[PDB]
């Protein structure tokens, strides 16, 4: 690939914590320690709106499948569901007893999953805003939560060193160095897992075996989002503590590009759902989001 900087998105006044493309490809949402959500054009980075209401900083945000709703996870111990068009907070999800770190809708988008410093994973009904289940998932803060492609499975990770797979319907555990990030692959068959020893691993979840290992980046301190890029060449994409975006060939594990431009830890990356476009965001020395485009 030949990802090249096209736009730099400024506006947040503290570290940016997460960026996510809307499933319809129109928008990029960002969250920040500055308690704000910002929406930007996905293709030209054009600032669209600020969404406000959380009383403390935000760690994560995620889109509904129809791109109409956002959910945000905050240090104020709540999640908020937002109508993106109006910017209004529709529901406040109350129940966690510590910071909410990570969140995601299921594909049907009737449910939200959340992970917290209170070591629990919670499952929420989008329409009532009520907590359906509280999973005693981990013995340390939960670093990632993600649904598989039909919402039947939740994968979670934690600084307790574990990755667990949960049955959404029953909340019961199906299968079991800090694990700083996990997420299901685009075909459902794999889980990509980060550990705080500068290592990413591709796991066959059905077989329970590590298939590929990716190294070269720096990751000993922060939970950093990683991604599958599927619109062109099949890559793994991750931020890094040396301020670079790393892009590996999924099959060969070779680094194929390093994106230079940020001036702090690249805490979050995201891949556009249909075009060869990457968003990246960095910590407090930088506070900008960068949009990179590749011809392949
Ligand atoms: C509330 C405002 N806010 C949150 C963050 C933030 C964002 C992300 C990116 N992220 C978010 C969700 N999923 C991912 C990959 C990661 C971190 C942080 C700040 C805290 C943190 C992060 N990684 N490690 N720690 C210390 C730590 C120690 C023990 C633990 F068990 C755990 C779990 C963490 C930020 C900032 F962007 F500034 F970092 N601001």
């Amino acid at each position: 690939p030949n990802y090249a900087l096209k736009f730099t998105l400024a506006g947040h006044t503290k570290a940016v914590s997460s960026v996510k493309f809307s499933p319809n490809g129109e928008w990029l949402a960002s969250s920040s320690a500055d308690k704000l959500i910002k929406i930007w054009g996905a293709y030209d980075g054009k600032f669209e709106k600020t969404i406000s209401g959380h009383k403390l900083g935000i760690s994560d945000v995620a889109w509904s499948s129809d791109s109409n709703l956002l959910v945000s996870a905050s240090d104020d111990k709540t999640l908020k569901i937002w109508d993106v068009s109006s910017g209004k907070c529709l529901k406040t999800l109350k129940g966690h007893s510590n910071y909410v770190f990570c969140c995601n809708f299921n594909p049907q988008s009737n449910l939200i999953v959340s992970g917290s410093f209170d070591e629990s994973v919670r499952i929420w009904d989008v329409k009532t805003g009520k907590c359906l289940k509280t999973l005693p998932a981990h013995s340390d803060p939960v670093s990632a939560v993600h649904f598989n492609r039909d919402g039947s499975l939740i994968v979670s990770s934690s600084y307790d060193g574990l990755c667990r797979i949960w049955d959404t319907a029953s909340g019961q555990c199906l299968k079991t160095p800090p694990v700083s990030f996990v997420k299901f692959s685009p075909n459902g068959k794999y889980i990509l897992a980060a550990t705080l020893d500068n290592t990413l691993k591709l796991w066959d979840y059905s077989k329970g075996k590590c298939l590929k290992t990716y190294t070269g980046h720096k990751n000993e301190k922060y939970c950093i989002f990683a991604n599958f890029s599927v619109t062109g060449g099949k890559w793994i994409v991750s931020g890094s503590e040396d301020n670079l975006v790393y892009i590996w060939n999924l099959q060969t594990k070779e680094i194929v590009q390093k994106l230079q431009g940020h001036t702090d830890v690249v805490i979050s990356t995201a891949c556009h759902p249909t075009e060869n476009i990457i968003a990246s965001a960095a910590l407090e020395n930088d506070k900008t989001i960068k949009l990179w485009k590749s011809d392949c």
